[PDB]
């Protein structure tokens, strides 16, 4: 928090190995310059300030130019210093950063002796490597041989922005850092952000003399120099403290940017001073690029493969579960392996009112009932809201402290449906996975990096979002269960109704513009009318009584229908053939949650 | 296809610019060799054939070796020819393809003339710019300046393997090819497949003299040379015809391979002869890979963004839809915008037995009923089986020719559920999207490339697999609808039966375990007994009649219950006067026909 609040991009200091000048794109005048400029360029800080760059420039290659909006970056090219008699003992090379209001020229030694063509057999290998692990180690081993670093490691960022050394290539005599876990605070967010912008950075000598930009703020713009893109940018004195405490004298780290996000870093350490020249710096850029590219592709194909297997298994469960009308014991015992696999659970428990069907490695029925009871609690009603489609825990003891135990079999779980009481419910469980976090430290930078193995009990393997959506996708199985149950009970009650002696009908109350329709009619009611049951459903009630029926008796029926009340009247029926069939109409209003009657029960006593 | 039928990988011919030899990994002797070898190597085809390679070429950088299974490929390295009195008018460079039974050495001029270093500002720029379009044009403009080709274009493959020029950089004086559509037959599957294997190919001069491999078939293996990995491999005379008809003299194309699949190509044309040396072929591979990597990342972020918006909206619909027990008109009118957005439809229609709730831009009720009827057809049962979780069409006229019209509003659609009849159903519709496809020809290769704008009607915007999964994920609302309907009807029937004047009870059978128990009982049946409805549920049919009942009348009831048949007997009940009543036991239908429940009714005295 207070660590992440540090400029780091505007230190007003550079590394002493190179020289930096700030040029005004209108005049070509040097507005700001680092103290290291005076010694190489010839002219001291006095006249060097406010001087046209061309008088101290000898660039045989490309030249700087005006930029409209998007800045342009020119590569390291030969630079010579005319206002001095052979100032360097080594070849010098200058890079340009051209922004609309300022130009920045950074120059550093060429160095020579070591390159892109020799990196190609390595790049070509990782491009066709299977799995991130294989590529990561190939890159560390390969890069360690290409540049000459004492140790090269691939630092993968995890979900909480912590880090893990997943690959390492080092001098045999060195203590291995492989598999060591570092907190998220070691690389604060403001640094991580810059590591997407500036993808390769070097520290030639940890604890150097930082060379400051003479006018710290722009003499006419009043702004500090945004050294985000300058490779010479002086690094944090907190990181330089950490690096000295770790015993490293030189650094070179390149970002692994997968899908426009910092996936990890290629961290190189040298326990002696080491300047990585523009050439080696470009080679490490190419390997980081290729490694980020392969990781992404492998991750993309993986997801794509997993999603299609997980779909088949889901679609089989939806079909198999629909096809069977009565949910037998062998049905669920066949379903169980695929019902666990879809979400990658260690066990599953199917609930249907007091009954529980447990499969795989799950707690006992008493505990599965203890877990379900606890979730549907009034106390845990906020959890079900804040949950997305299914409630899930990675560590039962944290979320549900009263279910602290049960962690060995149901440490993690996916509970569906989010609706309380419900009758039908699915509970996927993952058992405890004792995790061993290999800290290189413990919880201003740390002096010691001693191994500290934190043993974490009561947690299960994290539910991947692929497995959480696979769960949400199977909510349809809960509604399948409920529908089929109400369907079974409804047809039973309809069968009992359709075979009654007394002739009954369920009337749906109309509206002002709608009329009262027959919703249900039994064979005894339909036969007294003449028409078959199917033809009479949806027929208006006003149809059933003869278009002759007395005013008084009809108005009594209409008054109850109008007011949603009850009626008992003898009315003649609309005769299909002849004989006047009078029946006594017993209209009774069926209860409504609002008390405002929505349906009636019409029954016509069968004479006996 | 008669196009793809051509085995373009075994032509028995090479491009004349380089030399090819087939070496036996046991002896090191040259078994086969292109006619261009004799002139370069010194020794003519006569003594050259069957000669140890070591005698005819000295390699100071890289040497061949034995391979066990997986072939190895050595890069272009310096090659010198000792059997000739100064044969190099230019520097020569040799590449090796080492297979377990054969070695293949292909050599071509070094050419020289800053390269991989100069490509770096371009590579760093594409990996940082947003959107495939921006990158594609950057690559064409950039690559045109790096390797000086007259025109550079980015050819993106579509769903039906056709191709579209999405980016172009050309000599100003040249007629633009940008936005032109080419058929899938122009690059046969045979070629596309090879373009995954061999990632960069060049034609130095279209209509060259093809130099053949002297023993066309291996002298001891009897097989033709699989030139699939060889850069000198002679190209099809059909493409060379096409290229000459288009007026191009030189070509260089590199594959854009996104997630191990051919996404497109970087096609370069030169209207004068042009040989691209190993170095610029490596530079164009680096840009093709960086562009393929940028395309993939942008596609990955896109999916990631879409999946998270589609999720929120889907869970907004599952909650809102569950919360309401009464499906009001304003209910569905509130749901409608989010119900259309989840699948990115232009309209939606909710069905629930004869009723239809139309929202957005959708056809009329008569048409929505015409469509639904057509899907649940007997002669269209093959579609719903072959469909995954939801049936969907991109162009209604193709799949359903009788539904040829309707396309202006329901050109595309997603229908859920796949089960026929089923009272509840959702139909998402996308309206027609008239496409203007700009052909460079018309339907042996075409002589003319004249513009032909096909005005494509009757199709809608393609249903992304993400929207299709967003649809499958909302199958739960169809089951929500059906559950809530059966629940509403069941409580209604339960309320009704619990009046009726006549005493009613539903008897569950006494299978093996237990006896025949009361499943349901109405208030009229419970009152004649004495006990309340709740206490009487679960009780045996034996417990509610009191020990005063005659043997014969009881045995008549017992006989029907035993056989799963019907009865009608007068039996006394439990006296809380004994109270006799007409026991009318009727067997309720079963799917097996084997009776599982009965309807007991006791006619109320009148
Ligand atoms: C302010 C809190 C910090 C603590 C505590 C600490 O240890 N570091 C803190 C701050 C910063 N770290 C910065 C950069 C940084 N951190 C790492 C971490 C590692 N490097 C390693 O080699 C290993 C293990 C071998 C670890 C865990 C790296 C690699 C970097 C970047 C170094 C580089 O790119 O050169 C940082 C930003 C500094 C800057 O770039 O200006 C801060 C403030
Ligand atoms: C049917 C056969 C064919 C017709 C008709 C036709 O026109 N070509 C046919 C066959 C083959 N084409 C092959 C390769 C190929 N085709 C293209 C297409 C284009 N290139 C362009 O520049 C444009 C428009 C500007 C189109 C359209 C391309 C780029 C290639 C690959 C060229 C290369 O990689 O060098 C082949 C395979 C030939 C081979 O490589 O052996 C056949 C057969």
């Amino acid at each position: 928090d207070v660590c992440a609040r540090e400029p780091i991009h505007i230190p007003g200091l550079i590394q002493p190995y190179g020289v930096l000048l700030v040029i005004d794109p209108a005049d070509g005048r040097i507005v700001q310059a680092s103290t290291t400029a005076a010694d190489l360029l010839g002219v001291p800080m006095a006249a060097l300030l406010g001087m046209p760059y061309t008088q101290v420039l000898t660039l045989p290659e490309a030249q700087p130019f005006a930029v409209d909006d998007q800045p342009q970056h020119l590569m390291h090219a030969e630079v010579r210093f005319p206002q001095r008699a052979t100032p360097p003992a080594s070849a010098w090379v200058a890079a340009w950063h051209l922004y609309p209001q300022q130009w920045l020229v950074e120059m550093e030694p060429r160095d020579a002796r070591l390159t892109l063509r020799e990196a190609m057999p390595l790049l070509r290998s990782v491009e066709r490597d299977p799995g991130i692990a294989e590529a990561a180690v190939r890159v560390a081993k390969g890069l360690r041989s290409l540049i000459g670093f004492d140790r090269v490691m691939i630092y993968r960022f995890d979900e909480e922005w912590n880090g893990d050394i997943i690959a390492e290539a080092r001098k045999p005599e060195l203590e291995a850092y492989l598999g060591l876990h570092y907190p998220a605070s070691d690389i604060p967010a403001q640094a991580r952000a810059l590591y997407l912008r500036n993808r390769v950075r070097q520290i030639a000598d940890v604890g150097y003399q930082p060379s400051p930009i003479q006018p710290t703020v722009h003499p006419q713009l009043g702004t500090p120099v945004d050294l985000s893109d300058v490779s010479l940018r002086s690094v944090s004195p907190v990181h330089l403290e950490y690096l000295a405490n770790m015993g490293v004298t030189a650094t070179l780290v390149a970002s692994i940017v997968v899908n426009d996000a910092l996936w990890g870093l290629i961290s190189c350490h040298h326990y002696s001073p080491h300047f990585t020249n523009h050439a080696m710096r470009d080679v490490t850029d190419a390997v980081a690029r290729t490694l980020a590219g392969r990781i992404g592709a492998l991750q993309a194909v993986a997801r794509a493969r997993l999603e299609s297997v997980l779909l088949t298994v889901r679609e089989k469960l939806i079909t198999d579960f629909n096809d069977a009308e009565h949910m037998t014991v062998e049905l669920l015992d066949d379903m169980a392996p695929d019902l666990m696999d879809v979400v990658d659970a260690d066990g599953v428990a199917i609930f249907h009112g007091n009954d529980i069907s447990r499969h795989g490695t799950t707690p006992d029925v008493a505990a599965l009932r203890r877990i379900r009871d606890h979730i549907e609690s009034e106390h845990h009603e906020a959890l079900r809201e804040d949950a997305v489609g299914a409630l899930h825990v990675d560590a039962i003891g944290e979320v549900f402290p009263e279910l602290a135990d049960l962690a060995p079999l149901a440490a993690g779980f996916i509970f569906v449906p989010l609706m309380p009481q419900s009758r039908s419910a699915l509970l996927w469980t993952r058992r405890e996975q004792i995790q061993q976090i290999k800290w290189a430290g413990n919880p201003s930078p740390r002096k010691s990096f001693d191994l500290w193995q934190q043993t974490v009990r009561g947690r299960a393997r994290r539910w991947s979002p692929l497995h959480l959506e696979s769960a949400r996708s199977l909510r349809v199985l809960i509604e399948l269960m409920e529908r089929k149950r109400f369907q079974q009970d409804f047809t039973l009650l309809e069968a009992s109704l359709s075979r009654l002696r007394d002739g009954v009908a369920i009337i749906e109350r109309g509206t002002a513009n709608a009329a009262h329709r027959l919703l249900f009619v039994n064979t005894a009611f339909a036969d007294v009318c003449g028409s078959d049951v199917a033809e009479l459903i949806g027929r208006e009630l006003q149809t059933l009584y003869a278009s002759d029926a007395p005013r008084a008796n009809v108005e009594l029926l209409q008054d109850a229908l109008r007011n949603g009340r009850a009626a008992y009247v003898t009315l003649p029926l609309q005769v299909s053939d002849g004989a006047p069939v009078y029946r006594q109409f017993h209209l009774e209003p069926l209860p409504s949650p609002s008390g405002v009657t929505a349906h009636w029960l019409l029954q016509l006593r069968d004479p006996e």
